[PDB]
């Protein structure tokens, strides 16, 4: 009988089924947009206003440009911006502060005058470093642990939540479990659509004899069994998860996420027009040893094989990986981003000893 399913047969895809699922009730840090050149920058703004005239202070003391402005697309733009400048100017001894750390406090006119136009070129260079981080930050702000974590248990557990995913037949199963064992265990009248459901269809023990027990792995404790066609499953699913120790690499990256994905597509067989994970003999993944324990792909082919990569589980860790792939690379150009701005502020606050030095 080497050719049924013995126990130990499916251990293999089991540990990388584990892996998968251990990305359920994930608490990973993401790549974070460092922004504190925005901080850098609203400092420059500040430092610029301050030093602006009455006229100009006036317009601020709302909401949109005055008239005569109100459709030029520079004030459209800048008018935010200049506004949360000239708000946080308003606190307490702020402008002071400013002012000094600048070395402006107790300028002449004529000083502060050349100063603010010597930060002319400055927030020119500077506006075009900011606008570029705030795009990042703005285009990353869906990729944060919770997101991450819910999309990872939509993929494990059919279940759209943060914390607290268990398995469900009702959610691992698309619909809950069908008819019987072979239509519960296909994919791609798709069902088994969860990590969690593919776990009960390559390791379930099935009631009635003529079963799989241990089919991954010896030391499963199965001390129950997934009823006739699956109707209890979750007894039996929970003395299977109980062997898996996986822990993913934190940060969660999504190389790892790939590399996952890559190596179920790589132990997908393709048999009579369908493709399968889990060892299969003969008639269905049924759950009996001399059938099968197993999910069909059903019509999957390598030609079609785009259409794994859309079965509910293996897209949401796609999208994960992909959200992964953009927030990794754009945290590490906003470390220089940010990096760029506090220089170009600390730019602006040594402006003024030039001035004086070069009118003196
Ligand atoms: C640091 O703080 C200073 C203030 O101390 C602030 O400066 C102000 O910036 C704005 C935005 O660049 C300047 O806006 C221009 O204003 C002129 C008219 O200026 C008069 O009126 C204003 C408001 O009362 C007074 O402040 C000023 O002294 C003058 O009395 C407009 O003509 C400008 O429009 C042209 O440029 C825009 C881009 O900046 C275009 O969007 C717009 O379409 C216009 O361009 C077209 O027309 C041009 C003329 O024909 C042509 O040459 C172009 O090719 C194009 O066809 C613009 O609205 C304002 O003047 C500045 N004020 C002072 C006192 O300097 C800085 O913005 C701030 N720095 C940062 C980084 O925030």
């Amino acid at each position: 009988a080497a050719d049924d399913v013995n126990p130990d047969d499916n251990k293999e895809d089991f540990a990388v089924l584990c892996a998968l699922a251990a990305l359920a009730n994930l608490q990973t840090t993401v790549p974070s947009i460092d922004t504190s050149g925005l901080a850098a920058y609203d400092n420059l703004q500040q430092l610029n206003l301050s030093l602006s005239s009455k006229e100009w202070k006036s317009l601020f003391n709302p909401k949109q440009p005055p008239e005569g402005f109100q459709s030029d697309p520079t004030w459209r733009k800048q008018w935010p911006i200049w506004v949360t400048a000239a708000a946080a100017l308003k606190a307490e001894n702020k402008e002071a502060a400013v002012l000094a750390r600048a070395g402006l406090t107790n300028a002449p006119e004529e000083l502060r005058n050349r100063a603010r136009l010597a930060l002319i070129p400055l927030l020119a260079q500077a506006e075009q470093i900011r606008d570029r981080l705030s795009e990042i930050q703005k285009q990353n702000e869906d990729t944060t642990p919770t997101a991450i974590a819910k999309a990872l248990n939509k993929a494990v557990y059919g279940q759209d939540k943060e914390t607290g995913a268990v398995y469900n037949s009702a959610d691992c199963f698309s619909g809950n479990v069908a008819d019987s064992t072979q239509n519960s265990c296909k994919a791609g009248a798709s069902k088994a659509t969860t990590v969690a459901a593919t776990i009960v269809c390559v390791c379930h023990k099935k009631n009635g004899g003529n079963d799989a027990a241990n089919a991954c792995g010896r030391l499963i404790n199965h001390q129950s069994d997934a009823g006739a066609n699956l109707a209890t499953a979750s007894s039996d699913f929970g003395d299977i998860i109980a062997t898996c120790a996986a822990r993913p690499p934190k940060p969660l990256t999504a190389a790892y996420l790939d590399s996952a994905l890559a190596a179920v597509s790589a132990r997908i067989r393709f048999k009579n027009g369908n493709g399968y994970l889990g060892k299969f003999k003969a008639t269905g993944c049924t759950g009996a040893a001399a059938e099968g324990l197993c999910v069909e792909y059903t019509a999957l082919t390598a030609a079609t094989m785009q259409n794994f990569y859309k079965i509910p589980w293996v897209k949401e860790i796609s999208n994960v990986a992909e959200a992964l792939k953009r927030t990794e690379k754009d945290a590490a150009e906003s470390t220089l981003l940010s990096t760029w701005l506090k220089a170009s502020e600390n730019q602006g606050n040594s402006v003024a000893q030039k001035l004086i030095k070069v009118g003196d």
